[PDB]
């Protein structure tokens, strides 16, 4: 509360560390469904169904331009990528499986880096 603060967690490396995680997600072999925005002209249903499209390239631009106020808002966008993927894709599809794998990969890196 006013004039009463928990001890200051060092957040000065968060930007660099989120960038590193993101690089690792970008270079994973199962990243291909997620690298670029879904083409809303060419994928029927996507525009109407997925209210907040997100992809690695869009996260990378947001990261690079100071549009994440803190590491939690970064993790929300990454998770949004996977939550979108589960909303639109069957579990038993290549893309559905990609999304599960990437989410797992991300969550471990997240925990190991920050928790």
């Amino acid at each position: 509360s006013m004039s009463v603060k928990k001890p200051k967690r060092d957040d000065s490396k968060d930007l660099a560390l989120c960038s590193m995680i993101l690089t690792e997600m970008e270079t994973h072999e199962d990243a291909w469904p997620f690298l670029l925005p879904v083409n809303l002209k060419l994928v029927p249903g996507y525009k109407k169904v997925i209210k907040k499209p997100m992809d690695f390239s869009t996260i990378r631009e947001k990261l690079s331009s100071g549009q994440y106020p803190n590491l939690e808002t970064f993790a929300l966008d990454v998770r949004l990528v996977f939550d979108n993927c589960e909303t639109f894709n069957e579990d038993d599809s290549d893309i559905g499986r990609a999304g599960h794998n990437m989410r797992k990969y991300f969550e471990k890196k997240w925990t190991d880096t920050f928790k």
